């Protein structure tokens, strides 16, 4: 497992990626690690944002499937040609496998300039794969063709200050442990919530507290129409009602200070002189998740240092500036990178569950520390799932 530590480069605003290789001879590519989709896909042609791409013609071993494919994400979409080829993760356990690969031909709002990846790795389940559920996703292939156990874990650490985008490519920001857990990347106990159904990594949230006060909503609202865990999405995304309540609550907690309302829409920035960010006036958020045992939940607690994402200032100064990283969703709750960054997250596919633990890498508050804590008692958790 040690060979796999630090095998991820990137950040929450543009994605975390892992080195992989495709074809014989091996072509090296940076591939974005996305638990919110199930298709492995690469640039196979030149494009302004791409430094390199996949040349099937050079592959000794590219087979072709003479089939086409389209994926749409919440943001961005691409289109292309299914084939198969041999794939390795140089960091990743050294079993080479044959896997489905989409070769991207047309794309809209999908490649990000400077992000330094050239492709995407969907680690979610087959039912969501395009064009349909018989297109075996990468990780299903890896499990079926090798002795890699059926789980992986993600420690994302991002935004040490002050971040430079190229530099992030230079110095590491996380770990994907393929086929196990590395006990040295977290402290405390792992707490597990069930994967409710195997498509997106879908969980059930059963309470939400802000600075210790319950939002007092029907918990179905928290999962309307699903809650999922998604390394491929930057923000914490909340259903339209929940989001309104959080914001109302967060605005009130921080009312002493002055913000545009368009900041609270996640578009505008805010800024303070270096080292004067008034962290204390921003509340912690507690998401209580369904546990493994009857009537039992646990909570994960999130600091403002995760939901206020650092960005480089437009009028360039020595300011600390931040985009607000909770946004409205209409497609369910999404526990994105910014929430995952506090934690070591186990995708325990084998036991259909997801584990959380305090990361060895976490943002530090002088007086507040984010924690994964249980057990809590919580009646009628099944109600909370939407239908």
């Amino acid at each position: 497992f040690v060979e796999m530590v630090d095998n991820l480069r990137g950040k929450s605003g543009q994605g975390y990626y892992v080195e992989m290789t495709v074809g014989s001879p091996p072509q090296t590519l940076n591939i974005l690690v996305d638990t919110g989709s199930s298709n492995f896909a690469v640039g196979a042609a030149p494009h302004p944002f791409l430094h390199r791409y996949y040349q099937r013609q050079l592959s000794s071993t590219y087979r072709d499937l003479r089939k086409g494919v389209y994926v749409p994400y919440t943001q961005g979409k691409w289109e292309g040609e299914l084939g198969t080829d041999l794939v390795s993760i140089p960091h990743g356990p050294n079993v080479t496998v044959r896997a489905n690969i989409a070769a991207i031909t047309e794309s809209d709002k999908f490649f990000i300039n400077g992000s330094n990846w050239e492709g995407i790795l969907g680690l979610a389940y087959a039912e969501i794969a395009r064009p349909d559920d018989s297109l075996e996703p990468f990780f299903d292939s890896l499990v079926k063709q090798t002795h890699v156990p059926n789980l992986f874990s993600l420690q994302l650490c991002g935004a040490g200050f002050p971040l430079n985008q190229s530099e992030v490519l230079a110095s590491v920001g996380g770990s994907m442990i393929i086929g196990g857990i590395d006990h040295s990347l977290y402290t405390g106990s792992l707490w597990y919530t069930p994967i409710r159904r195997e498509w997106y990594y879908e969980v059930i949230i059963v309470r939400v507290e802000i600075n210790g006060q319950d939002l007092k909503m029907d918990c179905k609202e928290y999962n309307y129409d699903k809650s999922i865990v998604d390394s491929g999405t930057t923000n914490l995304r909340l259903p339209k009602k929940v989001f309104e309540a959080a914001v109302k609550s967060i605005k009130a907690a921080s009312s002493t200070e002055k913000f545009p309302d368009g900041f609270w829409l996640g578009e505008q920035l805010v800024c303070w002189q270096a080292g004067t960010t008034p962290w204390n006036i921003f509340p912690v958020i507690s998401l209580y998740l369904m546990g493994e045992v009857t009537n039992q939940s646990f909570r994960i607690t999130i600091l403002p240092q995760q939901y206020l994402r650092p960005v480089e200032d437009v009028a360039t100064s020595q300011d600390d500036c931040y985009k607000f990283a909770i946004s409205q969703s209409s497609t369910g709750t999404v526990m994105g990178a910014v929430i995952m960054e506090g934690f070591y997250v186990v995708f325990d596919r084998a036991r259909k569950r997801i584990g959380f633990a305090v990361s060895a890498c976490h943002v530090h508050d002088e007086f507040r520390t984010a924690a994964v804590e249980g057990p809590f008692v919580t009646l009628d958790m099944e109600d909370c799932g939407y239908n």
